[PDB]
Formats: C-alpha cells, sequence, structure tokens
C-alpha cells in the first residue's frame, strides 16, 4: 500500500524504492522491519533502531551543547581545522532537525590531493570521547552518523560531518545555513550582476554565457560584496 510505502521512507536508509520492495514482501511496520533485520543493511538498521529518536526535534540549548563539544574536539585533533555547524542551528533557530557540520583545513584544497584522514581523525576523536555512537555511511568527503550528549539519557541524534576544500568553504557555509528561499533570493540577485554562485564557488558568467574561473572567496563577506549586497547576518536569512 502507498501509505506503507512513504511511511518506510521515513526510516534513514530506506527510499522509495528500498520501501517499494519491503512493502511487496510483506514489511510495513517498523515491527515488521524488527522482524526482519536480516533484510536491512547497515545504515537502514542504524536508522531502525534509532526511529524514534531521529524523529524528535533538537532543542536549541542541546544544539549548543553539541556544538560545543564538537568544536572542542576538533581544536584537539588540529588547531589548524575550521568546523562550522551550518542550517537552522547557525540562524539560530529555537530547534533543528539534525546537526550538519562543515569542516575544512588550510592543507585541503580542490588542487591538492584528496586527504580523507582530515575527516576520519575528527570522526575517530569524537567516537573516542563517546559523542559519535554510530556510523550509518562514511567516506572520504562525508560522515552520516549518530551522536549523543553526556548523561537520565538524551535521544540520539543524526549528525553529518563534511570535509570541504578550504577554497569552497564559505560558499559551503553560505549553502548549507540557507534558508532554502534566501539561497534562491541570493543566487537570482547574483546572476542579475553577472556571476553564478553555487554550492562551491561564485564565477563571473558574460554576456555570452561563458562562465569564468572561480573568484577567491576568504569569508561569506567576499561573496556579498561581489554582488554588492550588504553582509546579511545568519539569523537574518530567512528571505
Amino acid at each position: 500500500t502507498s501509505s506503507s510505502i512513504n511511511f518506510l521512507t521515513r526510516v534513514t536508509g530506506i527510499g522509495p524504492s528500498a520501501a517499494r520492495k519491503f512493502v511487496d514482501e510483506g514489511i510495513k511496520t517498523l515491527e515488521d522491519l524488527r522482524k526482519n533485520e536480516d533484510k536491512l543493511n547497515h545504515h537502514q538498521r542504524i536508522g531502525l533502531k534509532y526511529f524514534e529518536d531521529f524523529e524528535k526535534r533538537i532543542p536549541r540549548e542541546e544544539m549548543l551543547q553539541m556544538q560545543d563539544i564538537v568544536l572542542n574536539e576538533i581544536k584537539k585533533v588540529d588547531s589548524e581545522y575550521i568546523a562550522t555547524v551550518c542550517g537552522s542551528f547557525r540562524r539560530g533557530a529555537e530547534s533543528s532537525g539534525d546537526m550538519d557540520v562543515l569542516l575544512t583545513h588550510p592543507n585541503f584544497t580542490s588542487e591538492s590531493s584528496k586527504q580523507p584522514k582530515l575527516l576520519h581523525r575528527v570522526v575517530e576523536q569524537l567516537q573516542k570521547v563517546h559523542f559519535i555512537t554510530d556510523t550509518l555511511s562514511k567516506g572520504e568527503t562525508k560522515f552520516m552518523g549518530v551522536c549523543q550528549l553526556p548523561s537520565k539519557e538524551y535521544p540520539h541524534r543524526r549528525i553529518d560531518i563534511r570535509l570541504i576544500p578550504k577554497d569552497q568553504y564559505y560558499c559551503g557555509v553560505l549553502y548549507f545555513t540557507g534558508s532554502d528561499i534566501f539561497n534562491k533570493n541570493m543566487r537570482a540577485h547574483a546572476l542579475e550582476k553577472g556571476f553564478t554562485i553555487n554550492e562551491y564557488t561564485i564565477r563571473p558568467r558574460g554576456r555570452t554565457g561563458v562562465a569564468g574561473e572561480p573568484l577567491p572567496v576568504d569569508s561569506e563577506q567576499d561573496i556579498f560584496d561581489y554582488i554588492q549586497w550588504r553582509y546579511r547576518e545568519p539569523k537574518d536569512r530567512s528571505e
């Protein structure tokens, strides 16, 4: 049934195709999934383990404590790391759905060699202090996992950590801070001024529609400056 399909897609790790396959096999509820662990991959098994926790909102007060821990532990690994918790949290929201950490380091640029250890050492330190409790998926530049505040215990929470080349970092912070409407409005203004902004770069685009090389960006302010917008504090980026 289509209701069952959409329900199953609420488990992280289960997409539409996976949900359709499960329903076809008579697996429709959380209890059904829990009775069929042998049919799940790791991402689905962990997403199921914390299904209830993951649907809870995260109070801002907890997000602050989570941020403070993450930034502190990162600094311990290497003081040259730069890390920013983005999303609606960065805009000052009173609650969050998850924690999205953007990470960079001067040694990692869009021209240097790939450096997955820059990410893995941070994940490992956060595991050592028992902040990160489970992994959903881990690659060379992106970690998707589970974390929990030190304790009555707190709910487990979704955390992503993304390793971004330094020369693309503040475009990433801008993009993942949003809001979606603010990003849309800012991209549109950039176009009026002869620029294209995406998750990675700001580039001039000439009258012939051809894009030039990425422009240097050392801060969010640089991006606002290129398109002649006054800097907007994240809390003022609802639109």
